[PDB]
């Protein structure tokens, strides 16, 4: 039993809710919240900008030190950093950004990072300002992640479309 509430069950291990991931993280304080990161961990907009803003920019400060030490992530890769006031840990995962021409096949590699964590609160990777089709992202999630994932979808209209079209 866990504290996630109001989710629709899609499969054995994947759950979905119309929710603001920032507000959901604040309330659940999950072990792991996933950030929709870029390789530079520049958390300017989308989910990343919202998560970082909720940490009062502490996520960005920590991220800048990480990059200065380690260099950029790979597209499809991830790193574990602090969850600050939102979660124990933040798993920063880089999905491909279609608006940069990155290969959508890397979306599966991106979701594979979730399998290193037993339970996660997450957005749909490569959705929103990353330019991929969220219906496809949900399909890859379901077909790749084997651990327990609680997906937060900000837009109510999109949430309803994702549920209604789910196979
Ligand atoms: O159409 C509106 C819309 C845009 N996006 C992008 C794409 C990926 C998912 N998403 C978020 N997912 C959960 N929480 C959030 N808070 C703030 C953003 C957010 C950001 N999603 N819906």
């Amino acid at each position: 039993v866990n504290s996630f509430s109001g989710y629709l069950k899609l499969t054995d291990n994947v759950y979905i809710k119309n929710a603001d991931i920032v507000e959901e993280a604040k309330k659940v304080k999950p072990t792991v919240v996933v950030n929709a990161a870029n390789v530079y961990l520049k958390h300017g907009g989308g989910v990343a900008g919202a998560l970082n803003k909720a940490t009062n920019n502490a996520m960005q400060v920590e991220s800048d030190d990480y990059i200065a030490t380690n260099g950029p992530l790979k597209v499809g890769g991830s790193c574990v950093l602090s969850g600050h006031n939102l979660a124990k840990h933040c798993l920063h995962v880089v999905g491909p950004n279609v608006n940069k021409g990155e290969d959508i096949q890397l979306l599966k590699s991106a979701y594979e990072n979730f399998n290193q964590h037993e339970v996660l609160l997450a957005p749909l990777l490569s959705a929103g300002i990353f330019g991929a089709d969220p219906i496809h992202s949900l399909r890859v999630c379901v077909d790749t992640v084997r651990t327990n994932v609680y997906l937060a979808v900000f837009d109510k209209n999109l949430y309803d479309k994702l549920v209604s079209s789910f196979l």
